[PDB]
């Protein structure tokens, strides 16, 4: 007399839990991770030029420490400073080291151009055993130590014009004697002085005499300062003692260059994202590996996981199992048997019982889901030279702000990630339920007065509906007028 | 025997594409831009007091450079520093220039109050040809150059009590001789010294001697320093040479004042938002003109566009055209013919065929949409003195942080904008579909057992329904019992 | 012949207004506040160790001002600096005071360990009447004033090795004479000098002579500087005059410690969150009390209120009253009579009329709502030492950035709060309407061809349905085949 046609949605045996706007742990038939939590441990030397510092820091490579001149005129996309690095040359100090380290790092080059300063009344090339270069004493390859010639130290007053169309970064210094005795014996005057200026900037450092800790055989020091000279501008160096003169300039640039402190072994491979932990794939939108990055990278978040639903809910409402073949619809059950689709049909008629998935709805759900997927991982976000976020020394005010800006950022992005994943998951679940409900309605209208909703997601079709008939319903060509009469009779009184 | 009544929604010929949670390019019947991408090129001198610096910087106007004293006692809401600006006076330098430039800018005033310092043992008014004021040599109108009287320079020790109920900003300085010869001939002592203090703060600067680049006929310089004196507090100035004494104080304030570097021509007009590019209308929530702003402004984002749907989807599912007059509902088609509403009806009956839009639903959709519109552009956000985001010089650490804070902000707001627009557009589309579906249901219940859903968004009304009848359905007064019998007969067997 | 069964949802007399994606003021049956707007006015000394500074600042407690030595070796989780605090000891100044104040505050301890410096050629314990300790002159308990012995001041050159496995924070200083006369009479040399170094850092301060304002009977000052010495590292102090020597070191730590400027009375109570205004309950996600906080606290936002809907909409569409007992469903009216549930039924049949709420839907709505509630207030967010956000002095550049970072944050979180509340409220309203609509559908399917939707949210059940029958429908056991015939007859022609 009649037939049965249930509408349904697939379900899987082993599903996944995800967060939403109302349920923290709600099961879906699938999910993709959004937080990269692991690194390979090795820094890929492609596609960014990785200049491993090894035993050198950027500053030592800059200054010309004897064990670092292998980096002379080096360039890099990312300079990697090793923790084992050490300095073996004249014990010096760089006031505002961080800034110098930062500005050179970003320049991405130690391209030094010797200029030819004529120092009359002293004659260059001082050297120390602390900076043993080769067989005997040496000094920073880029700095020029000037002492006394004969028995005097004429007031040095030289200039160097920047006729070039680029910024010149002059690195110079001043010597801090251990004793007034050392001061005099080297620079004659009781107390020397150094003043490096351009038309717009000036700096006059006074050598301070005193006994520091013994480092590499000395109690005296060298303070490092720098001076950038713009095009047209000129550089004047005046001094009456203690001048650790520059030998030229370092050509300055701007680019994607930066510097990273890491102990990760550099390796031959490709990876756009670099963290001190090693390279990390930037396929996912967020990462929990490190907040220090370089290259196209996933945003750092505090979360070690954020699963994005890429499927509908699993076996409706949820939990375990039961029932059997009487044919039930999409109400409180999904079909673990439908692997050939997401949504579909199951009929029980004259010819028996079977199932056929509806690719239309299956595709739409799948499509919309890939639509949000691409959107969620469509961005890249390249970040190169940024701020430091780990610090060796207590500094106070500037560090607190540097630490506060990042935490502030990290927290804002974690929330962004948490909310996005929830909104997206809520949407995906509604979107999938919607596709299902849509199919049921589409079939509901096709059947007209020839069938009744059995409340279980199935329609009781009040007329002989063999497989060919069941098919027509599935492929939208079901002509209801054809069976209207029989159904109207079977329905309204048997 | 019967009649037909379809439910529908309008559609337009030329529609717009917008982003959503699943589709990046989905067409709607309308959209409003959210990102202001263009500026007029001129800065409106209303409603903010625009003080054009012209050939002056704030610092030169402060100090009293001869070509800037036209700004004496000036006030402003926004000081606009021109790129052509130049200094024509004593070659000086302001350590922490930026801060002085910032703190004066925010004070918004150069209201100078001469105090009457008695300098015994020297006698004021030094002047230089580099600072040619009028016919002969001059000097910063606000600074007082003190040299030597007779043949000595008594240790200057004066004080100035802040009995006023406001902060006094004292701008003073120190002279840096080119040669010890110049030092002595001006201040007698081999080396002078300057110390400006209050009960809580102190600063002792030592004049450093040396040859700088020749600027305006000199190799010597003047360093500028400042001292703010709180109420009750007092200012003591001690020196034994090189003192470029202050002439009084600048009254300090707090307000909405700031300073902007721009080359935009100032123009007579009204506009709350100012960018270096020129004023921009702040009617939209975001802007892509510049991250440097002043006044009620749209938040800066990296996006040059963000369209906000202000209409439903266009001609259902989408693309091109076809079919004709057989009367179809809101299913896969919208009505380009319904310009008198958003939703409505179309019937085919005894008297012929026609259309009538339903203002109820039309208004609701329109209302909700304007509701979100107002919300989206209800805020103002006035921001006045902020941080600098463009820098002429390489500085390192502080610049990296200043650059990092803004990028961090800019990226967070771009995401905010991107997500908001998507959520809003997803909502608007659901909201509109909902209004439509609601109408169909309302009509569905009105018709009771007298009609059947033809699956195309139309109802086949199984009874004679002339236009007057069609009207009653449209205006909720359709009494179904009246035609129940005829419909029940026509339906359940003809 | 028939019966009536309406589906409905409760409503309350006095409801609340909340924001959503389309309506700013839409009424719901309930809402929970999200913004903590009030503080008790007292700081709870539990669970954070509150060290009230009273008349002392951290720096004075550090240095050893006579009226502060009650804080010797103090520890704290939060040091509270009182506005009444004052200094009564040698008039000094701390260059970069803020940083010292910050780094000690975070250390959370003033655990001083005297080291035993041998000062040969001078002999310690200088004292002043400005720092009257007890009966006569005294000095900072942690600083050691060294003058001249006999008639000379030997070049002090001592060292102190950090053999300890922790950072040592040495606080030292230099004396600034009022007159060269005072300089000589105390330190012999025309001009002394101080240089404190470690193997990696150095600082050489030169005593600057001059007359400052008279403070506590003096015109001379003491500048404070500090030096942190790492493990293995060593500290060398060299000087030829003006050395205000340290007496040992302060053991350095890292932790949750911080410092807060407040005038709130400390009180015995428990509260994780501290604001200068006094403790505040951190049960709510956001707070509008102050942007300065310590402990697990609600995020600061500019909003003084953000209500989170914790109930469905009130009496449908909205406004006032009317109608009566004819029995209407959930369409444009809610039932103020249903206090025993959120959703439910009302029937009119043979036995009369009554109401019975449906706990199934009632529970689901309630559940989902508590689900989002917990999520909304599931986080804690502990923040300890952060940046300062209120400043006593004009500083410029660093303050602008510090001010800009916070405003930037505050604005981003206000938006986050505004959007979250709207999304959540939109969700809650849909979620509740959905539960209602779901119930109606569930009943719709149960009734099959035995009833018709009266369009008012009620079903006209075309068959004798006494209370026992009405019950079966309510508890899902309604067998429709039983009354199918009678209904089919009553329906399709009476
Ligand atoms: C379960 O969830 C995961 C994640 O959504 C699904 O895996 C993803 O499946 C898609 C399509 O099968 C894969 O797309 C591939 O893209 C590359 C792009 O270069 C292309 O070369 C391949 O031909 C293919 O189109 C995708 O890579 C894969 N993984 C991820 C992380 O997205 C999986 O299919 C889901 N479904 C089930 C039933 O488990
Ligand atoms: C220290 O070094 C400078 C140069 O490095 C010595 O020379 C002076 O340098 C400036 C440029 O830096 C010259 O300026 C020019 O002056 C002429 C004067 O006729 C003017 O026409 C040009 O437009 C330009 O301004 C200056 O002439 C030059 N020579 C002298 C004698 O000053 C400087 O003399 C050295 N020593 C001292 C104590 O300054
Ligand atoms: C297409 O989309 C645009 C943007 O939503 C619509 O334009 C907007 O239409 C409204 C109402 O017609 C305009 O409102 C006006 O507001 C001012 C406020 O001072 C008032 O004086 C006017 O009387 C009017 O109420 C609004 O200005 C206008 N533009 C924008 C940017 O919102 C347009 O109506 C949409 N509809 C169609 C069919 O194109
Ligand atoms: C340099 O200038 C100061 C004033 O600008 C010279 O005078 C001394 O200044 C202070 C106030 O700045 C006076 O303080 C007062 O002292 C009296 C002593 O009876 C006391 O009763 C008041 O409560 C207040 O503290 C101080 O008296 C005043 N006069 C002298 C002779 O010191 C200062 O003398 C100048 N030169 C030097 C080398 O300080
Ligand atoms: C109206 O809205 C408010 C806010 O949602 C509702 O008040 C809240 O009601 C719940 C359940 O009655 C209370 O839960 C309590 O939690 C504590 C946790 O320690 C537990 O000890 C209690 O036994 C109980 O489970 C909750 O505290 C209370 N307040 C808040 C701020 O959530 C109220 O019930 C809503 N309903 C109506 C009809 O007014
Ligand atoms: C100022 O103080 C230092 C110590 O505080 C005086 O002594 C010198 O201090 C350094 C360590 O700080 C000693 O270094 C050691 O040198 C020996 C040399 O045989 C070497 O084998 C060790 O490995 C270590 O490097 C140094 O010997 C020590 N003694 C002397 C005589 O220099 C310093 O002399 C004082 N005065 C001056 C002007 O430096
Ligand atoms: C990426 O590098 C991070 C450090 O730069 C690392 O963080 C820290 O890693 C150490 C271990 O390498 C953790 O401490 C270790 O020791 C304690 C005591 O045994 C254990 O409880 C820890 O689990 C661990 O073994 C730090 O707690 C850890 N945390 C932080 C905030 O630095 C990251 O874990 C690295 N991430 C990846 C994905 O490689
Ligand atoms: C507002 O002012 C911005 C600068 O303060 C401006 O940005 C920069 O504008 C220049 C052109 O004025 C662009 O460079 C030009 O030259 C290259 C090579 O010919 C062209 O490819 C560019 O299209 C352009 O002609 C900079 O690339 C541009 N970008 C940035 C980040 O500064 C804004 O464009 C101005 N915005 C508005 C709305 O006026
Ligand atoms: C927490 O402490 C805040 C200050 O640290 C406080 O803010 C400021 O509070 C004062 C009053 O204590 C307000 O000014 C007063 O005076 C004017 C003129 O009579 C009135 O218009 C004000 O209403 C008030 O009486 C400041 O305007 C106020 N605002 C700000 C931004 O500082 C907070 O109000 C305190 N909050 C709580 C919850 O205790
Ligand atoms: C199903 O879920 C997980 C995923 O593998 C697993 O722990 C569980 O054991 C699976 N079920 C069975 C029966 O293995
Ligand atoms: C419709 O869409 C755009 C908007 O004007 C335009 O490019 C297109 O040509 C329009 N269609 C026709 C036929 O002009
Ligand atoms: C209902 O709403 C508020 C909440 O108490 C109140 O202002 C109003 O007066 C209440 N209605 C009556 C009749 O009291
Ligand atoms: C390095 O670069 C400079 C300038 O390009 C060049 O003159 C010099 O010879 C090079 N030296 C080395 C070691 O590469
Ligand atoms: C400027 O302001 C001061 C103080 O208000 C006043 O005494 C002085 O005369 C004014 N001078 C000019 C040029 O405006
Ligand atoms: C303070 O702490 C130090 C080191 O722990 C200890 O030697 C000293 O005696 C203590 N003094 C006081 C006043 O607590």
């Amino acid at each position: 007399s009649t037939a049965t046609l249930c509408l349904g949605h697939h379900a899987v045996p082993n599903g996944t839990l995800v967060k939403t706007i109302t349920d923290d742990q709600i099961e879906v038939t699938n999910a993709t991770e959004l937080v990269q939590s692991s690194s390979t441990g090795k820094i890929c030397n492609n596609p960014h030029r990785i200049l491993d510092g090894i035993d050198c820091t950027l500053i030592d490579a800059l200054l010309g420490d004897p064990h670092c001149d292998v980096f002379q005129n080096e360039t890099w996309d990312l300079f990697v400073e090793r923790s084992k690095a050490f300095s073996n040359c004249y014990p010096y100090d760089v006031p505002d080291y961080a800034s110098l380290r930062s500005l050179v790092a970003s320049s991405g080059t130690l391209e030094f151009i010797t200029e030819g300063f004529t120092w009359t009344g002293v004659t260059q090339n001082g050297g120390s055993n602390a900076c043993k270069r080769g067989p005997g004493s040496g000094f920073f390859s880029r700095l020029n130590w000037l002492t006394k010639s004969g028995s005097t130290y004429p007031v040095l007053n030289v200039t160097m014009p920047n006729n070039d169309n680029f910024d010149k970064l002059y690195i110079w210094g001043i010597h801090h004697p251990s004793t007034n005795q050392e001061q005099t014996s080297l620079y004659v005057q009781a107390s020397g002085r150094v003043t490096v200026s351009t038309r717009r900037s000036q700096q006059t450092i006074i050598p301070n005499i005193g006994s520091r800790p013994w480092v590499r055989g000395l109690s005296s020091r060298i303070s490092i300062y720098w001076t950038i000279v713009k095009p047209g501008d000129v550089l004047v160096i005046n001094s009456n003692g203690n001048l650790i003169a520059p030998r030229g300039y370092f050509k300055m640039r701007t680019g994607k260059s930066s510097i990273m402190r890491s102990d990760a072994p550099i390796d031959t491979c490709i990876s756009e994202c670099i963290t001190p932990n090693g390279s990390i794939p930037n396929d996912k939108p967020f990462q929990n590996v490190n907040k220090i990055t370089y290259g196209a990278c996933p945003k750092y978040v505090k979360q070690n996981t954020l699963k994005l639903a890429t499927g509908m809910r699993n076996v409706p409402e949820k939990q375990t199992q039961g029932l059997f073949g009487a044919i039930a619809g999409f109400i409180e059950n999904g079909w673990e048997g439908m692997i050939d689709g997401w949504y579909g049909f199951r009929h029980q008629n004259s010819e028996g019982t079977g199932q056929a998935a509806d690719l239309k709805s299956t595709q739409a759900a799948i499509d919309q889901i890939n639509g949000k997927l691409n959107r969620v991982i469509e961005k890249t976000n390249e970040k190169f030279h940024q701020i430091e976020k780990e610090f060796s020394e207590v500094e106070g005010r500037i560090q607190d702000l540097e630490k506060y800006v990042e935490d502030t950022k990290i927290d804002l992005w974690s929330y962004n990630a948490e909310l996005l994943v929830a909104l997206e998951n809520q949407h995906t679940i509604d979107l999938t339920d919607s596709e299902m409900n849509k199919l049921f309605e589409k079939t509901r209208r096709q059947l007209r007065e020839n069938a009744e909703e059995m409340g279980n997601g199935c329609f009781k079709i009040y007329h002989k509906c063999d497989n060919a008939c069941i098919e027509s319903i599935r492929n939208g060509t079901y002509d209801h007028d054809v069976y209207r009469n029989e159904a109207l009779n079977n329905r309204f009184q048997i």
